[PDB]
């Protein structure tokens, strides 16, 4: 039972910090005792290494090929990036439970092609999770993103949003239209936070909600959570993708809580310090 | 005294702890609700002529309900066994022996499983030149022909004056929309009021004259549900607004008057759910 | 750098008198806030009249020229009966106003309905440009011009407050944020929706932003409005010079513009 | 002396337009016209009034030798479809219990098969005449739906699940799943019970699926669509019944019937459908 | 009412003293509209050489308006024989006609930057007025990020009200499905018709309404422009094309779409049939 | 140098008896279009066993050593009276070409042989398969279909009609059962489709030839001439394998067209 997450890796320079969404997932779910295999592409200069060592201190199993950039990717603090995404397109690992992916590293050529297609190979073995996180100060034009961001819903089995994610996919509708729109082309689950206003989610047997518990990371946890309840349901697995589908509302409600309780610990734990 | 009439199945709830079995049916449960606020009060259903069926009846009796002359002509009494499974017959005779009533309730499995949702149907247009019609969809579940049920729902929004329905109801009927967005093309289609409630989140109503809300309170959910609905009718009968003769009254209710029967509905579905866990 | 309002001003009667009109109320609202408003509307040379001119002046609100040529001073009766004409000249003597705000009455009562809509779209060269639909069904007129007018007056506007009551009555088969967002996809940079005791959210390009509740009925809406308004002007949004920083307007900034116009309205309450 | 009985509408098909007339139509009827014309006894269950138009059609019936049930004439007008646009004026209803000892063969379809309250009626009588009758149904599609827009799929699956015979066009199963090939869409009502499977593909001939395997037949070298699908209909009942694969007798047989057995079944109904055509020619 | 077809022209030149032609699939669609009797501008990108010049005469000779910008590359394109190409497709992504009733583009010009970018911007900038028509037509030949070109034609289906493909262009786009579901899966994207041709089989197509098909015609290079061509003439003429007419164009009937088969089928067939005279 | 092998059965059809077994007859049908062909079958020593071994002998197919070790030849008549069983180590030089299938691929014992030797051919042999489905040999169907889809997965050529992927899987049309066991790793799958000629789907595209204007004899010798023409094109053996599996549409329509009249001419030069 070992879980592949694929994405950036990068450093938040406001003093420096370890980031990137799909690293935080890698960590969240990691620090919550799950195995984790973590392909990104960061560099072998002094941030790479504090990457890959803060990586390596978290208990996630870096990936052979994630350490060939030029320079480690980096967001400077409204972010300015300065970032190349690029992956081997040969599967790396035996068939996960669990593929996630999304950010910068879903929407971005050239990996974002490789991530697809890394995608559309693993999909019979695993569990597809994706998160909008739209990063929009990137430099990249809006409507191949758009669209690159519908075929990964296409291809999903379990996603989360943010209402700010989904208000810039169509400002014209609320994000609960969008993600119901989202849960019509395929996935199982459509998770939407809300912020001050809680978090809903969406499946077959209805909507789930939970009410009102603005910092870095918190969305990464929130999903974290989220997929660890569903692993520890015995939802994951392609195995499972039917059972998936079928969850209930109760359950859906139980992980929602989950999610969001892990999601606002982090958050309590970061603010303690 | 004017009458109500509820149409709809009466059933035993199998709970498979220590296995026990009570007396159920959305439509029983809104028909005692109403009797127990101290309404006259018909139920025509569809029971055996054996425990269950005798067990349903004194219960029905013991509420200060009147069951219909025909209620009693299934070869078994309806069950429910929670996985929830069903045992379930539902027709009616298409011509029941009753004087028109003031409001007519009826959805529910009644309103969707044939035979019975055919003679439903006719029924609730046969009685809308005296009785107000009310409608509670409640999809439970398992229930098949998701189509089929979704089109006879739809007929039965257009021959109705008030409806109620849970998000999860409306979730069922189309996925695709928030439910308050069902609600209001429900309200197009002729009601007078739309009542739609959303769990911990309260309940909101659409009638012509604008929405009206209220905030959630502090035990099944359709037991509660159920509770909601026979508040919601004895407050709008209180009102002054039921009868065909009072059909245009209804449809132009203030957002004032709607707001004191949705906060009238809440409390009465909360005092039923605190009383009974009281024991 | 003044302010100009567009619209009714009359006296409100209870069933068996008092100073009334949405417009009026916002002008006097930015007043007391402190800004300078002009104010034209239609109101008699009779007694209701001078009590009007009394208040908009003990308030900081200079009266427009030509707006006290009225028949009969506009009466509201409490259900509400209208005895009111609305008329205006065709061009008020007025230098462009950083900001012109219209709606209610005056947005949809011939023969005055017709100025406005010209006059919001000769003033949008200089002024930011507000819209308070704040529907009042009980004087009767065509529905369907009435929603023809909004509509029209919603695509010359930068900013619009409406209640979830007016969105209802505009159109009672969508919930009132799809008609909010519709509207804003018109040319607005901010719609505006209050929701009652649920509080109030708005929407601009950058997001949605919303304050809960609890922090008069057509009173309270007015002086909302006032509060946006002025809100936005203290942020420097105003003017046409300021048409493209309006419509960045960055969700943190909106909604501390939506705190300000609840705690503004909540404080108008309070007081009285 | 063994019977088959059709259960389905009978109707007025008006056209409304340039030099416009009145025809007797309704594809069940069509199909007991095609089976009495074929030389077996048929029982025709139906609903069109005591008027004008229910006489014109009880005497075409009668001419063609099939015998109206008793309870077929109750209906307050005849029913009658309008092509301007297409227009119904139809009502379906029949007898929970029709006079007719137990058949040999039992046909619906069309309208009668999804049609309230009608249609519930129906898919009883399919249930409780299985245990002596086979079962055969064609979905019809195009006429239902002209008539209900928002007809639903479900309707028809039901019937699928008590047949023994299914006919069907492309166009029917398009409807039925649009994201599939028609064969695909055959297959799977195969595998729901039925014994045969048939899909007519217009000029590209026609289909049909047993366990045994598939067969097919070429297009014919040559205009009326819903009066040439209901002659293959009945040539392919007709010669089912020949090959002695009719009554719930010969249902073991019939499921088990070979390619070469289904490939002639399939080339008696073209030549049977080709050739009622041609006949209209002249 | 005016077509506007966006794509490469380019010169065949044949394997071997060898020969050149006018050739390029949006250029000969443009071309056999315009000998169908329709006003069709075209925006290309080719040279002010002597091969530009042959074209440039060429679709003057057939009637098709050349759009101001179509001349600034620095060489005319070439295809030479497989084939290997010496192309370039750039163009102004800046509207240059007024909204015309039909908008066709395909093959290169859909797949290949930097000109692809500004191919997707003109569809969504026309789309309100014109129909958008699309023609798959894969020259995998031409060195690419084949899953680049995978999705570059997707987002052009999504964009589609026309589509028409062979069977060999699904294959290549989809080798695991028969090509009749690649078809069905694009009618899903948005588009009313997804024609597919099938060579010696005939020709069939997709719409919400039933699938239409045509027999084999009793009879090689631009057989499918002239199909294409064919197909957007007789729609032109049953009055589908527009964005004003969209929702016709959706509820077209199998027997209509039938008859857009045929004419579209003989079209190819007599295109074919005239070259092997000449 | 270059020789095919054939494994499967040989057996006697009775109506009046017949020399027949689908494997005997590609190997006879290759050996008649001029190729070096070996048997490795299951026959006896009676009237019947040398009946088949003189055909073999009289067509120009050589037996393979350890054949005739049945304690009586099978027969047809379909009622199966039949053993299958075979060394699990032929005497025989690596081949150009292993062809197996009919009831060899799935009647116990020597079927579990058959597999093995499958996976050993293959690193100097092109591997061949024709399931030809033929259940009145009655078995258990799901270790049969099991048996089926493991050959399947060590073939280069596969060839079925529609009957054979309509009993392997009735839900499915037979183009789609064929695309998917192309995707198992074979680099051509044919499919007859009766009286609608044939279809071979490869990497590069489908290839197709309509119809031709008659026992299984004529499946038998489809296959024959497939395997003939895919010889002649120089397509087979274990350092062509890569050639095979790109071969062009033109190219399989070409094998498609001569194994069609292959058939056609066996079929109308018999009657």
């Amino acid at each position: 039972a070992r879980g592949l997450v694929i994405g950036e890796a990068l450093i938040d320079i406001v003093a420096e910090y370890v980031g990137g969404s799909p690293l935080n997932v890698a960590v969240g779910l990691a620090r919550l005792g799950r195995d984790v295999d973590l392909l990104t592409h960061i560099g072998r200069d002094a941030r790479g290494r504090r990457i890959a060592e803060y990586i390596e201190s978290s208990g996630v199993q870096l990936v052979s090929g994630s350490q060939t950039a030029d320079r480690t990717p980096t967001a400077t603090a409204t972010y300015a990036f300065d970032l190349e995404w690029q992956i081997p397109d040969t599967p790396p690992v035996a068939p996960p439970l669990l593929v996630h992916t999304g950010s910068i590293a879903a929407a971005r050529e050239p990996g974002c092609l490789a991530v697809a297609a890394l995608l559309d190979a693993y999909r019979a073995a695993a569990t597809v999770s994706f998160d909008p996180n739209v990063r929009p100060s990137l430099s990249a034009d809006p409507d191949l993103t758009r669209e690159r961001i519908q075929r990964l819903v296409e291809r999903s089995d379990i996603i989360k949003a943010s209402a700010e994610d989904l208000h810039w996919i169509d400002p014209t509708q609320p994000p609960e239209q969008t993600a119901r729109a989202w849960l019509a082309c395929g996935p199982a689950i459509v998770a939407l936070t809300l912020g001050d206003q809680g978090a809903v989610a969406f499946c077959a047997a209805g909507p789930a909600s939970v009410p009102a518990q603005d910092t870095v990371g918190a969305g990464d946890a929130f999903m974290a959570g989220l997929l660890d309840t569903l692993w520890e349901q015995g939802l994951l697995g392609a195995d499972r993708r039917t059972e998936l589908r079928k969850i209930g509302v109760s359950a859906l409600t139980s992980a929602l809580e989950v999610a969001a309780l892990t999601s606002a610990l982090t958050v309590a734990r970061a603010g303690a310090d």
